[PDB]
Formats: C-alpha cells, sequence, structure tokens
C-alpha cells in the first residue's frame, strides 16, 4: 500500500543529523538514496539522511503527498548564566492518504 | 530561593490550563494568588488569569530561565486543529 | 510516553521523595504512591533511580540547596524520557 | 568585621575559576592579593580547597550551600555550586 506514515528526526544543538524511520518503501520512495540504514523491526527500519536538509526533506515530503500530522519536540539546555546550550530533538509525523 | 519549576501548557490552534508542579514556595513567589488547587497533573495547582505568555513574564522577571522543554501535538481534520500538550521546566540559580 | 519526572525530597544529612509530572508516568514507573506541595510521594530508600533508568528516564537536571551544627537541604532531580 | 562572603565555583563534567562576592574590605582580607576586580572578584594562585582554608582561619563557617548542575546532550554536565560563608 502506498499510504503510511512517516516518521522525520531532527538532532539539532543551538550540519546536525536527520533521521527517517517508518516503512521501507515509503522511505525510499520519497528519499530515494539519501537513505542510510542503522537497525538498533520487521519491515520498518530507520535511516539517516545524506545530502539533504530539514527544508529540503519537507519539499520531498510535500512533493510525495504527505502532511505533518503529530510533532513531538524536546530539548534540553546547559549553562555565565546568560549564555546557554540547547541540544533539541524533533519527531515531525508525516501521512499520506 | 533555588529550584525548578513544571508548567503543563495544552493548548489548541485560549482555553487552555496551565498546571504547576514545584515547590510552594517557588510557585507562591512567582505566581502569588494566581495559584489555585483543583478539589476535583500529580500537583492539582493551575493558574487563574494567566495567560502562557504571562507566565513566561513573572518566571523571567522572578530570575527563572527555561532548561527543558517537551511539546507534543497532534492534529485533527479541520489548515487543520493542533492539540498539543508542552511541559516546560524552569530554573533559577 | 515522554514527559518529565521530578523528585524533590528535604534530607538531614531524610524524608518523602515528592513527584513531579503526570499522574499517567507516576503509576507507570513506580508501584508506590500516595494522597514540596504535591498529592503523590514516594518514601524509599533513595534508590528510585533503577526504577527510572530502566523505564527510559534520564537525568537532566539537578539542584540541591543546603542550610546550617546540622544540615538541612532540599534535592531536586529532573528526569526525562524521549 | 562581620558580613557574608559567597564562593562561586563553576565546573564542565562532561559523560574552573572562583568567583568571591562580598564586600571589597572582606574580600580582600581573606583573599589578599588572590582576587582581581570583575563587589565580585575572582581568585588566582587558588583552589577550592585553599579558599575553604583561608575562610576557616579568617573566622567564616559556611552557612548556606546551593549546588546546580544541568545537563544537555553521555552528556555535556554544567554545574554551578555556591557556598554562602558568614563571620559573626
Amino acid at each position: 500500500k502506498r499510504s503510511g506514515f512517516l516518521t522525520l528526526g531532527y538532532r539539532g544543538s543551538y550540519v546536525a543529523r536527520i533521521m527517517v524511520c517508518g516503512r521501507i518503501a515509503l522511505a525510499k520512495e520519497v528519499f530515494g538514496d539519501t537513505l542510510n540504514e542503522s537497525r538498533d523491526e520487521k519491515y520498518t527500519s530507520r535511516f539517516y539522511l545524506k545530502f539533504t536538509y530539514l527544508e529540503q526533506a519537507f519539499d520531498r515530503l510535500s512533493e510525495a503527498g504527505f502532511h505533518m500530522v503529530a510533532c513531538n519536540s524536546s530539548g534540553t539546555a546547559a549553562f555565565y548564566r546568560d549564555d546557554k546550550i540547547w541540544s533539541s530533538y524533533t519527531e515531525y509525523i508525516f501521512f499520506r492518504p
């Protein structure tokens, strides 16, 4: 089935890492040869994106017919007391009918 | 004087409740009489007459900084209707 | 699944360990509860970090403030699960 | 003669200057020429153990301790501990 979900993970710290989770057939259709599997899962796996920024991944998902459904963001900071270093991780859940 | 404060915002995209968890001394110092205990979320404390932006101003003037955060927002068929629940962790040295 | 958990306790170096967060996350991690300012509280040997570590939570922040003689401190631990 | 003094200490123990807060008369008496203007000052040629000895020999007792530590992704820890001393 061409329908399904695709989770887009982004681990940033304010060249980051972009993750793609979901069925393999859906990941290869939207992202092509930018996938890099890292198993750590039946018919689904997690991939890392090369030669692709976050905005480009959105354009690939938008043209493929996916829409953002859920978004799980979380960040933690560490300290003088005015300057902090944030380390966030966001998951954008996309779905295609 | 030092310690943590937790905010629990459950909004949509203005009728959102703001849960507060932490020491009673720090919560009373920042929010004052806007603290209320629901006699009906492990703290049962919420904020009256206070939006999320106003809660950030009270924490900033009191000397608290956002050290951690975790948001989770879903969407239903409607653009769309987004329902997000966010937990803010504030800390004052 | 995700969320924060806070463990605050007033000791004299030990009283109850108050728990902050959601009731769903509190009962999922702990088999103990109660009825600071927190409705739920755990009274144990302070080895609840294991019940938090294997459950998926990690210590992300900590703050201990004590005053004097005998010291009366109040420590707050911040745990988070992705 | 009597007053308060605070010793700020910052560290970064992943997976260290010393600050002094108080009156210039009390800070100059305890730490001599080790403190420099940053009132607030920072110490040189002095560790945390030696700073406690200078306050102990001067008559200051530790009355408060506020230790804090924040982490960020097995992570980068940023700890800040200040000791509040007082002499009658």
